[PDB]
């Protein structure tokens, strides 16, 4: 039968496989014959050590570029502090070589791996766009363990070039099937940050991935939000194990940590899934993640069952990825119908927020039209509002099926008086629900202060299809 890797640190890779059920079920996918052969992954980060003993065999210059110095070679810049170790650590998680007596193995240890050196310098809009749009008919999957500052007061996302890169990627990338963008949801847990204030994670074009500790808890660094899709293991406290990967200067590390370690594991699992069905679209991939991810034994105080019987948490999305279940479901997967977009402008007049504002609206979700949606994918509440202290706001959106999504939780450090300017708060929690019916938006002041402001626009944007539903869970 299948023989598991013999690498010296493979037994330390607790998150890949084990008797204990606290893993991503990756060996089961390996046993089905999927190891990433023929799939190309690129790490958008601070560079990749292309000559690393556990990366060299899988390295792909076609999946690589150096946008910081404008050359083809993504070799990290070496410093005493080893500042530029981050990308190499991420790459090893995806595609470290197996059975070569070195370190551990990648989730997709036969995939090809590249890196874009783009974090080691000023990260402009143009820098991001040129990275996100690198060789989009060669690279299948992009992994990004970076984003806006996690100070818990920033609201920021892709500017014009980067957003255009996303739309070009999902539309024309991978032969029209769409580039797969995998994002780390953030490290702002300590600052009480929300990953919905991050336009990269909040994007419908990215699969935003959160973290769980070995013992199944929400890590200190974790950011909760409704835009998160699913979860992979990463670090926790000092009694919990961490991530084993390739390190700078041709070394091995057993202490890769934080949100940074979760996205690459998801990218690796998605690589195995694409090997099992190369015809999957970018939206297909998100459907697979929703259907197969596992809540069980993940601890959270906010698990809720949505309209179609799936458990969902703001800390974890639909739960832990399950590689075995992903590759199995992928094989006979029927391509989803083309994406519809139903735009519903909710307000007829501006509304003062005060202590609390509730906006109720019954919608038909474009009944009778080509964009009629009976099967929701992503939903956005695009909000424009003024307020004197942004971080005192909490915002909830309730679907017709009764699913309460927290669009925005209180952010104690966010003192901004700039409000929100058509910010597209996104939720994945009503996936596969029928969006026809009453939606409810709640905006409330969570502090005792006499705050003030006005909601001047609320566009409900629904994405999805009108066919192909499963019997609820
Ligand atoms: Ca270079
Ligand atoms: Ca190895
Ligand atoms: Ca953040
Ligand atoms: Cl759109
Ligand atoms: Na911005
Ligand atoms: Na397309
Ligand atoms: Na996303
Ligand atoms: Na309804």
């Amino acid at each position: 039968v299948y023989q598991e890797p013999t690498d010296p640190k493979f037994p330390q890779q607790w998150y890949l496989s084990g008797v204990t059920q606290r893993d991503l079920n990756v060996k089961a996918a390996w046993a089905q014959g999927y190891t990433g052969h023929g799939i190309v992954v690129s790490i958008l980060d601070d560079g990749i050590e292309k000559n690393h003993p556990d990366l060299a065999g899988n390295y792909d210059p076609g999946a690589s570029f150096d946008v910081n110095d404008q050359d083809p070679d993504p070799q990290p810049r070496y410093t005493q502090m080893n500042d530029n170790r981050h990308g190499t650590r991420c790459a090893g998680e995806v595609a470290a070589v197996a059975n070569n007596g070195v370190c551990g193995v990648g989730v997709a240890y036969n995939a090809r791996i590249g890196g874009v050196r783009m974090l080691d310098g000023e990260v402009t809009d143009a820098v991001e766009a040129r990275s996100l749009g690198l060789n989009p008919n060669h690279i299948h999957i992009y992994s990004a363990s970076w984003g806006p500052e996690d100070d818990g007061k920033t609201v920021d996302g892709p500017a014009r070039l980067a957003e255009e890169a996303f739309f070009r990627g999902v539309s024309q990338g991978r032969g029209g099937l769409g580039s797969i963008f995998v994002w780390a949801s953030g490290n702002g847990g300590r600052e009480h940050d929300s990953c919905n204030c991050d336009g990269y994670t909040n994007s419908i074009y990215t699969l935003s991935i959160s973290s769980a500790t070995q013992f199944g808890n929400v890590p200190w660094y974790s950011e909760a939000c409704s835009s998160t899709l699913a979860t992979t293991y990463s670090s926790g406290n000092q009694n919990e194990k961490q991530i084993v990967t390739t390190d700078l200067r041709q070394k091995c590390t057993e202490s890769h940590t934080g949100t940074s370690a979760s996205a690459p594991l998801a990218a690796g699992i998605i690589a195995l899934t694409l090997e099992a069905n190369k015809n999957l679209t970018w939206r297909d991939m998100q459907h697979l993640v929703v259907q197969t991810s596992k809540p069980a034994h993940l601890n959270a105080n906010d698990w809720a069952t949505n309209g179609v019987g799936r458990k969902v948490s703001h800390s974890y999305g639909y739960g832990l990825l399950d590689a075995g279940a992903m590759v199995a479901l992928a094989q006979n997967w029927t391509t989803v119908a083309p994406q519809r977009k139903c735009i519903i402008d909710i307000l007829t007049e501006p509304k003062d927020i005060g202590k609390r504002l509730e906006v109720r609206k019954t919608v038909t979700a474009c009944l009778g039209e080509p964009n009629h949606i009976t099967r929701l994918e992503h939903a956005q509440a695009r909000l424009t509002l003024s307020y004197n202290r942004r971080g005192d706001l909490a915002i909830h959106l309730v679907s017709p099926m009764g699913t309460r999504s927290t669009l925005l939780a209180a952010r104690p450090h966010d003192y901004s008086a700039d409000g929100f300017n058509d910010w597209a708060f996104m939720t994945t929690h009503s996936w596969d629900e029928d969006p026809s019916g009453e939606w409810v938006l709640e905006i409330e002041n969570t502090s005792e202060a006499n705050n003030y402001g006005t909601l001047t626009k609320f566009t409900l944007v629904l994405y999805g299809t009108a066919s192909g539903s499963l019997v609820p869970r």
